[PDB]
């Protein structure tokens, strides 16, 4: 899997909602975002299909 892949959004303090994606190396599997999670600059997948395309597969 991509290293950038292996890297997880941080949990501080803005308002965000956009259709992207990310991949969660604690569960194998992506996530649109969610909370006042911030945009990951690499983790992050203009969809979850491509999110599982380049760092899921297994």
């Amino acid at each position: 899997r991509p290293d950038f892949c292996l890297e997880p959004p941080y949990a501080g303090a803005c308002r965000a909602a956009a259709a992207r994606y990310f991949y969660n190396a604690k569960a194998g599997l992506c996530q649109t975002f969610a909370y006042g999670a911030c945009a990951a600059k690499r983790n992050n997948f203009k969809s979850a299909e491509d999110c599982l395309r380049t760092c899921g597969g297994a």
